[PDB]
DNA sequence: TGTCTTCAACTGCTTTCGCATGAAGTACCTCCCAACTACTTTTCCTCACACTTG
């Protein structure tokens, strides 16, 4: 329960926590070790850089329910060790994802800092349509410069593989 | 003009001494309160049309 500002800080820290208890279960999921677990976590480390810089007052941050995926998709590229498809379809029918309810939190607590303008805007709000989810991958990837900080992008011999 | 006589209406009382065990007048209005559903609210998000090229 508090606007503005720091309503948009505690925003942020759900936002921190749900995506590093995704990690989590990602790594449980494939258990591929440190690796997969600290790249993720420098990545939002350096998308965090960019939202301190246009901070004043900018609330542009709001990343979406698919923001989050789009961290882990990205991260997981740079290691390369899956696909976007089959991901996407696993962690939908295992829930292995936290990503469609956001009362986990462990916020009980963050939950009533009123959902507010924001983390009632968080976790769960609808599933992806079109490219409501190839271009928040895009935006990301812009935010990051993530072409030139992470090695074979979108690769994968394994879609093929995958496919046939 | 004067005195006597009756009847009926009204006054006042008819154990003491303690526990009990206190309850209860109050109508007209109400604003507050509690409620169900619907509607609205704040912040955020993401895409779209057009113009110009050859």
């Amino acid at each position: 329960k508090l606007i503005g500002h720091e309503a948009k800080l505690l925003f942020l820290k759900s936002f921190q926590f749900i995506l590093k208890r995704q990690i989590r279960w990602l790594i449980t999921e494939m258990r591929f070790p440190k690796e997969f677990e600290h790249v993720a976590k420098i990545i939002w480390l350096k998308i965090l850089k960019t939202i301190n810089d246009q901070p004043q007052e900018e609330l542009k941050l709001q990343l979406h329910m698919t923001s989050t995926i789009s961290i882990l998709y990205l991260a997981s590229t740079h290691l390369s060790l899956p696909v976007y498809t089959c991901d996407y379809i696993k962690w939908i029918c295992t829930a292995k994802m936290p990503y469609f309810q956001a009362s986990e939190i462990l916020p009980k607590s963050w939950r009533i800092q009123l959902p507010n303008y924001y983390v009632s805007i968080l976790e769960g709000s609808i599933s992806p349509f079109n490219g409501q989810l190839y271009n928040k991958i895009a935006l990301t990837c812009g935010m990051i410069h993530f072409k030139e900080f992470f090695n074979s992008e979108i690769s994968c011999q394994g879609l093929l593989l995958k496919l046939v």
